[PDB]
């Protein structure tokens, strides 16, 4: 195998004079050998404190070039890096770190972080990245250490999912290299100094850290820091950096492709050949201005933290729709059945994907929840899909999310795109409520364009016009001012049934 | 990691109805899964006649759609196909089998090769192809067998090299997917069912196995098999087939493109995006009209049996520059000194490269040459380089072809590029003959153009004209007929020095 150490390690002899991490708004740029003595200066002190290989340490930090430099320092060293979104409550990331059993956390400033480990019980040791290492300048001191030996079943890197907390998922060492090199076989991204990729996903995302810093790096190109998002400043990094490649959310290509729409614009987007993205959850609409406002192939992909890449689509037409690349088998079964409950082709049941090199190893300390995903070499992805007569898969939504009607499955996702198109809506969240029939009833939930006005009438009438299937359009709409979300501006389910059944 | 076997599979489950293997002159086309079915057929026979995992079986054949479902077969039950020569002399084949101590050999007709490896006294049981399939057509018996456990230092294949017999470098199990996917990162080929590759290079070599049948199927496309190449016919093949990618010698692709050069010709090429070669020996001549006459990205590979692809170089504008691409690791180092004695920059010494995963495990039962190439993590290529200005690896030729003259190195591989562009010159070999200072002459031996006569005078003439630095230029000629070669149309060098010193 070939870790994510030795990737960087053997980039780093091959081009070591060539720039490997770039912040062009701080001005700082290092090379592949300078990259690699920071990371190397990096372990040493952390090795001289008393941190020691396989000990879990807590990353809890927004995308930085000194976050990059600590991550693979602790790798370096031979630590496991558990990597946290720092949008998170602070109980709660401290609550995961309690539960984790994390030898040391490594923060960014602004601790109340602090604070709450401390006062959680912890027993974290608490390091500050702003001890460790500034504006790539790192604090040296302790003697070289050794590069420790990695195992390929042994855990290399922690990554954080979604009922309840966040579960923390364990990669292995032999994950690395295919969790990079499906952009090669999948997204047709190749080795060479050309490579310039654009850091818009965060690093703390298996996407972000694997499929776009350390595949950057590992093909000998550079990897282009973005600290705060901003449509105008990333497209004009795209021309002043010569960006070859982006990774992005569907929100971020959204206002992407909007800010290269203007014809009294100077920007130059012609270095961009690759534009990557899970597009599951991507509206027909939006797909078509990414098709029609950026350059470079489209490229739309499914995967998981557990499993990394299971399906892609080069130039997609709808975001549903994929099939299996380079390192994967795909099944799809009975929902709730064993894993070789294959469905007859056009039945729904629940995608699962082999659980070879690539896949987690489990949930740390969670044995439950891993005996009910990882079960006889599959992983159990919890999304409901179906074969096509042409031979590719087509995501249907998530298993929970499905509503029961007459004994008929409706997915929300589908009529929620539909709905999305309906004058005035600005936003939409399908759910099933308890009919008296003991089955589930679709309902709509909507909020209204600012100051237009909604009418379950004219949604209806909309909705009798468009290619929806009489069972699926919805039985009742309620027309509410906001909907409840948490503080990643995510739509809280649960509570929006309780808030419309009073 | 994925062996072959588990590669092939995975496809196979991906692909079931696509074309795996076409051999069109014949008629024959195999989806994936009717080629699977073929290959667990054959493995089942074999095993009920005795074959067990771990044994080594000879193959002896030309390429065919039957060879390449015996390989599979062999590899499916998990014995260890050795793979071999079949233009070699009978008795050579023989005592390379004899040497290897195989179980078995599984030969193409005309067995001159079964009476010499029966008087030989090898006890290897010989296997008819034409018993185990015909034209994919199985002939099946015996219980279904198990897919045996594979380990990743373990033998799976066996490929001979080129002073004395060829040598049977052991490939494990881990070597096979970065023996594949360096197509992928260096070559630019990518995932889907768009692949077509044209199967031009031989089985029985690392290239023709891992980089053109095993990523052709692996990558979910289709291997087009020929049996006998002619350039009108494989560029007829090239359209026909809609071939997006091939692989071919400096000399077939010289043969290719003056086939493709007539203007009266229907010909259609549009469907070819690849055109890779080991360029190292191919004269700026061959490569400029593959330049003009072939379309697709020309990529220019670097590699060995032992170690496969170390350098490479897209769009070459020489046939001996290049760079180490993913997976790699290199070094140039004194020559006959220890792997960490680094040469400075500038400086000549022998190219030696990282055994990692790609790497051979050794020689079969040549423990001595194994520790001369193998040492402490690096295989030595027995080529002389030097690092360039831009810093690129310029290959200079076998260390053992190296004439030194005054105490400075020459590699006569330059000097034949410069003397083979001279008028008259249809072939030309430089070697040292000894002087009387100890050291060697620069001698020129050359054969002239049909009808053409060559002077000394004027051959010298024309290296006084070229950018040849003085001590170079050949001290002597010698004008002959014709060069001694091998039945491989090799030439003969040391038989050369033999012949011209009376
Ligand atoms: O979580 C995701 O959406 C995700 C994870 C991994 C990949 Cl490759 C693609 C998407
Ligand atoms: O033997 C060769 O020339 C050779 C072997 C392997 C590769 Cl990848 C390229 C060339
Ligand atoms: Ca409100
Ligand atoms: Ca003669």
């Amino acid at each position: 195998m070939q870790t994510v150490n030795e990737m960087l390690r053997r980039a780093a002899t091959r081009a070591p004079d060539h720039c490997a991490l770039a912040v062009p708004a701080r001005g700082l740029r290092l090379t592949h050998a300078e990259l690699r003595a920071r990371v190397e200066a990096v372990a040493a002190r952390l090795h001289a404190d008393g941190l020691r290989p396989q000990q879990r340490v807590a990353v809890v930090a927004p995308n930085s070039a000194d976050v990059v430099i600590a991550i693979l320092a602790l790798h370096r060293l031979g630590a496991v890096p558990a990597l946290l979104n720092p949008r998170l409550k602070s109980a709660e990331l401290a609550e995961l770190i309690k539960r984790g059993e994390m030898t040391a956390a490594v923060i960014a400033v602004g601790r109340q972080v602090a604070d709450a480990i401390f006062q959680s019980g912890s027993g974290a040791r608490i390091i500050f990245l702003g001890d460790l290492v500034r504006d790539g300048e790192p604090y040296s001191y302790g003697p070289p250490i050794e590069d420790p030996q990695r195992e390929p079943a042994q855990p290399a890197f922690i990554f954080y999912t979604s009922t309840g907390l966040p579960k923390a998922a364990i990669i292995p060492q032999r994950a690395a290299e295919s969790r990079v090199l499906f952009m090669s076989t999948q997204v047709g991204l190749r080795h060479g100094r050309h490579n310039v990729v654009l850091g818009l996903m965060p690093l703390y995302h298996v996407v972000g850290f694997f499929a776009v810093l350390v595949a950057a790096l590992a093909l000998d190109g550079t990897y282009v820091v973005v600290e705060e998002f901003r449509p105008v400043d990333a497209l004009q990094l795209v021309q002043q950096e010569q960006v070859t490649s982006l990774f992005a959310t569907p929100t971020h290509l959204d206002a992407l492709a909007a800010a290269a729409a203007h014809a009294g614009s100077s920007l130059k987007l012609d270095s961009l050949r690759h534009v990557t993205f899970a597009g599951a959850t991507m509206p027909d609409a939006v797909l078509e201005t990414v098709h029609q406002h950026l350059p470079g192939e489209k490229v739309n992909i499914y995967g998981t933290t557990e499993a990394m890449n299971s399906l892609y689509m080069r130039q997609p037409k709808t975001g549903t729709e994929m099939a299996p690349g380079f390192f994967s088998e795909v099944r799809i079964v009975r929902i709730g059945g064993g894993v070789d409950e294959i469905v007859a082709n056009g039945e729904e049941g629940e995608l699962i994907v082999a659980a070879s090199d690539s896949a987690f190893v489990g949930y740390l300390n969670q044995p439950q929840a891993t005996a009910e995903k990882l079960q006889d070499g599959w992983y159990r992805t919890s999304d409901v899909a179906v074969w096509t007569p042409e031979g590719t898969v087509r995501i249907l939504g998530r298993v929970d999310d499905m509503i029961i009607s007459g004994g008929e499955n409706i997915h929300p996702s589908e009529i929620e795109r539909v709905l999305g198109t309906a004058p005035g809506v600005t936003e939409v969240v399908v759910i099933g409520l308890a009919d008296q029939r003991w089955g589930q009833s679709v309902t709509a939930c909507v909020v209204p364009r600012l100051g237009e006005t909604l009418s379950a009438d004219a949604l209806d009438t909309f909705c009798r016009s468009s290619e929806l299937a009489d069972f699926k359009r919805p039985k009742r709409y309620f027309i509410l001012d906001q909907l409840p979300k948490n503080a990643l501006n995510k739509v809280l389910r649960r509570q929006l049934v309780q808030q419309v059944s009073s």
